[PDB]
DNA sequence: CGCTTATGACAGCCGCG
DNA sequence: GCGGCTGTCATAAG
């Protein structure tokens, strides 16, 4: 095999780099590592380095990378460019790997840990670490084993050992329910004393060293507390075995309460599971604590206990251990859906960076631009520094609130992606500028042509033709990525859809699951073969299909990131090719093209219907258009489908026979008329909406911009079973609302699309009837805890002091004294709930950490002054009578004047 | 060491016989 | 003591 790096560090005059070699073994080194930058020099000097801009540079070879940084600074004292990379550990990997990296996972040491700390006077600050480590289970890739320690004396008791053979039982015969699948690959270890726990865990550190360190919240715990734990009891040098190459980092980002630490461990590549889940789960939750995102993405319930964690050790120190297993055992589950951490593999690989940086859209960009140059011999250009400065973006199309009861969307695939490609935008290719009109001449064809020999944008910027930039070069490598799991993503989506409707009836058989690959349609031969399966074969297809699905999404969808993030980095102060005159040129292009074909479908609709003048398009977002498909139905006359799904079948047809052609030719005289490399405006058709026939439904609605509704039949060639409501905006899709309203508002709008206004305010009534009896953490908002400190003023709201952070102040007055309540910390999320008139908190308001319940000092007195009226009225009526006012619609019953003969 | 556009719940202030 | 507006903040849609 290839050889391949792990992690790679620089300390001093030194590069430490762990790989594994020639035959698979891993290893280290310590490279006297000798850079090389770039100065501008004389034209008149023969020479084989360019920069991109064509100018001829001369190599300096430097002793070490010591004398390099000093030569860097020394040219900025002059005011003389310093060309090259001066990140050397990048310039080292792309120096030692001079080709593509292809990897081996199964050898890369991939470790799982979390630790428990028993602490009876509040939560055990990772700073102090005074409180002792009675547990720790640690998963290793490679053994492929759950490593536990347990600790069996401590000065908050003695318990005797935890029993394999009862962890394993049902929790209904008493045990623990630890999974099957692991119970042959726990290895367990109990200690007699702390020290000697700890000493142990290092030697096993030592010859089993992570290459990547994850776990849930592992960069805010368990890292920092077992460090300084080792600390106070060893010192500081021993801690320092934590690191392969004996360097540590301590980073002390002390909040205007408490101390908060950020250990950085040298050779070793953290990746936090809560951070990865956070920057590529594309979902923003309520809670982040472990036992809420397994309920959420695996279906498993909490991992219950009898009274307060800290005293769980004493009372129960089988489920402790138990729980402590159980707990690692989560990410794993989660990551075998995920993929995060196979992703983060890809990425980091592809652009040659350290791991964790992955994290950095600049970093990576950088990187993959700076070995794309090597290769041609080029020279990158100094890291300048710029002023923050606002720029333009897209176009949003306010729309007339509204009902609409058949809509048709598209969208353009990746636009500014797409942009960079067409027009060729590269930091190196630009030609010049012109004298720009004002762009509503440009969208109505009227401006004159902006050049006839190069590629133009309608901010002024000229681009040329004959070349290829290093920008549009590489995003377009990722994109092609990209398009090509989508592929599969919409395929195991499809074939989903003929699993679904085939357990409309299931056969009564005992049978097994077809062996087949999801990421492709099935073939005539297996969609027959399908129907004739089993419930429990279907039951199980299903899953698998959406597992892959869920694998496809994740790639997809974090491509997509990527590629739009390099449009971002151009608006970036700290990356390399920053570059407003670029930036503007992407989004200015982009506020035309959707403008140009906005117009243009006005125009075809107008002509194929018949009538003049008529505004088609009702919306409108960046680079979606929005189609009212009302008119197109009149014409063949409302009754003349058999069932629903004619009119669906009908208008996927008239989209892609008649509109998109349409749309193509409008497109193409827009690339003409901008002199652009390539035609690459393509517009996919998403979705086809409207109401059940012979329904009183309505099918959708606007209420403004970014936020409507829609009952959708087909979305991107994917044809439902049952209609799937797409929703923006509304209450129903922010974590903010809470979780009873989410549905209840749901089923409000279902009801409005789907069967009409009766309906509605059937499901009114109840609901506001049963209101009153569901848990009160369902119908708790939730807000993000942020700048605490500013309004703190003593401990009650200063000027200005927002709602959820004045339920925090008065949370904190009632806890203050007992030190074992939870405390709120900055930055997470909590809920919060209004407080009626003269209550025992002395404010309007209660907010306490999310996820949680709230502790019995005040639990009741809360759940006892809870203000039901007001907390319907804000959560669930304003934002109904929002939705209802658009749909032109009642929800209630107003002054009928038929009262008088009523029975 | 590292994107803009937009809505809504609130605070605060202002006019209002 | 309520609506209109501006600004801060949380959070969505791209
Ligand atoms: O820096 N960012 O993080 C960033 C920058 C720009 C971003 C986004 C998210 C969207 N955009 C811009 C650039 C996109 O091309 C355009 C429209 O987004 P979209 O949701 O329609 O998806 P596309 O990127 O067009 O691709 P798709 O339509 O095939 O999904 O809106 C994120
Ligand atoms: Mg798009």
């Amino acid at each position: 095999m290839k050889e391949f790096y792990l992690t790679v560090e620089q300390i001093g005059d030194s590069i430490f780099e762990r790989y594994i070699d020639s035959n698979g073994r891993e290893r280290t080194r310590e490279v006297e590592y000798k850079p090389s930058l770039f100065a501008h020099c004389p034209e008149s000097q023969a020479t084989k380095y360019f920069d991109i801009y064509g100018k001829p540079c001369t190599r300096k070879l430097f002793a070490n990378m010591r004398d390099a940084s000093q030569w860097i600074k020394r040219m900025e004292d002059i005011g003389l460019e310093a060309l090259g990379m001066d990140d050397f550990k990048l310039a080292y990997l792309s120096d030692t790997y001079n080709y593509e990296i292809k990897y081996d996972h199964t050898k890369i040491r991939v470790a799982n840990f979390d630790i428990e700390v028993t602490s009876p006077d509040g939560f055990p600050e990772p700073s102090q670490a005074k409180h002792p480590i009675d547990a720790i289970t640690h998963y290793d890739s490679i053994d492929d084993r759950f490593y536990v320690f347990d600790l069996l004396n401590s000065p908050y008791g003695n318990v005797e050992e935890w029993s394999i053979e009862i962890a394993a039982k049902l929790q209904e015969q008493g045990g623990d329910e630890v999974p099957s699948e692991i119970i042959d690959k726990i290895i367990y270890m109990p200690f007699d004393n702390e020290k000697e726990l700890l000493m142990e865990y290092l030697n096993f550190w030592q010859q089993k060293t992570p290459v990547i360190l994850t776990g849930w919240n592992v960069e805010s715990f368990a890292i920092p507390y077992v460090y300084n734990r080792i600390k106070n009891i060893f010192g500081e040098s021993t801690a320092k075995r934590l690191s392969p190459h004996r360097k540590t980092r301590v980073k002390v980002i002390e909040n205007m309460y408490g101390s908060r630490e950020i250990i950085t461990l040298f050779g070793i590549s953290v990746l936090d599971y809560i951070d990865l889940y956070k920057k590529f789960s594309f979902t923003n939750q309520p809670s982040y604590s472990l036992d809420y995102i397994s309920e959420f993405e695996l279906n498993v319930g909490k991992l219950k206990y009898d009274g307060p964690i800290s005293k769980l050790r004493e009372s129960n120190h089988q489920r402790y251990i138990s729980y402590n297993i159980i707990a690692v055992y989560r990410v794993l589950q989660i990551d075998a859906k995920r993929q995060f951490i196979n992703l983060s593999l890809d990425m980091g690989y592809y652009a040659k960076i350290q791991i964790q940086s992955v994290f950095s859209p600049i970093k990576t960009w950088d990187a993959i631009i700076f070995n794309s140059l090597k290769e041609q011999n080029k020279v990158i250009p100094q890291g300048r520094s710029h002023p923050v400065q606002p720029y333009p973006g897209a176009f949003v199309k306010e729309p007339i609130p509204n009902r609409y009861k058949y809509v048709m969307s598209f969208d353009l695939t990746s636009l500014y992606p797409s942009i960079i490609r067409q027009v060729n935008i590269s930091p190196e290719t630009i030609a010049g500028t012109f004298k720009v009109a004002p762009l509503h001449d440009y969208i109505n064809a009227v401006a004159e042509r902006p050049s006839d020999v190069y590629s133009c944008s309608p901010n002024g910027m000229m681009y040329y033709k004959d070349r290829d930039g290093v920008v549009p070069t590489e995003i377009t490598k990722v994109f092609n990525q990209r398009k090509e799991h989508k592929g599969y993503m919409l395929a195991a989506q499809r074939n989903g859809e003929i699993i679904k409707e085939a357990l409309h009836n299931p056969n009564l058989s005992v049978d097994e699951p077809l062996d087949v690959d999801y990421r492709f349609d099935f073939s005539d031969e297996i969609k027959e073969k399908i129907k004739k399966l089993s419930a429990k074969s279907l039951n199980e297809m299903l899953f698998r299909a959406q597992r892959t699905e869920v694998a496809g999404m994740t790639a997809q969808i974090n491509r997509k990131l990527l590629i739009n993030s390099l449009y971002g980095a151009l608006g970036n102060v700290w990356f390399r090719y920053y570059d407003l005159r670029n930036a503007t040129a992407i989004t200015t292009f982009g506020q035309m093209a959707l403008q140009w074909i906005e117009r243009k479908v006005n125009e075809y609709l107008n002509e194929v219907c018949g009538t003049e003048g008529e505004a088609f398009v009702l919306y409108g977002d960046t680079d979606s258009i929005y189609v009212s498909a009302d008119k197109i139905i009149d014409k063949v006359g409302e009754s003349k489908f058999r069932d629903t799904n004619h009119w669906v079948d009908f208008l996927d047809k008239f989209a892609r026979e008649r509109m998109e052609p349409a749309i193509d030719r409008g497109f193409r005289e827009m690339c003409e008329y901008m002199n652009n490399k390539q035609h690459l405006m393509f517009m996919d058709r998403e979705a086809i909406a409207g109401p059940p026939l012979g329904s009183k439904g309505i099918g959708g609605f606007w209420t403004g911009k970014k936020r409507y509704a829609l009952n959708v039949w087909d979305m991107e060639g994917t044809r439902y079973a049952e209609p799937k409501l797409k929703i923006m905006g509304l209450e129903t899709q922010k974590s903010s609302t809470p979780k009873a309203v989410q549905k209840a508002l749901k089923e409000c709008i279902r009801r409005m699309l789907q069967e009409g206004e009766e309906s509605l305010q059937e499901y009114f009534k109840e609901f506001e009837k049963e209101f009153r009896q569901l848990n009160y953490i369902s119908i708790a908002s939730v807000s993000s805890a942020n700048n605490i400190a500013k309004y703190d003023v003593g401990g009650f709201p200063g000027p200005k002091c927002p709602f959820h952070i004045r339920g925090i102040l008065t949370y904190n007055r009632a806890i203050k004294g007992n030190i074992d309540a939870p405390q709120v910390v900055e930055g997470e999320k909590v809920y919060v709930l209004p407080l009626r008139e003269g209550n025992p908190f002395g404010d309007k308001c209660i907010a306490w950490p999310s996820g949680t319940e709230i502790t019995d000092l005040i639990k009741d007195d809360v759940l006892h002054w809870m203000d039901y009226t007001v907390l319907l009225e804000k959560t669930f009526i304003k934002p109904l009578e929002g939705f209802t006012s658009a749909a032109k619609l009642d929800y209630e019953k107003k002054a009928s004047l038929f009262d008088m003969f009523d029975f």
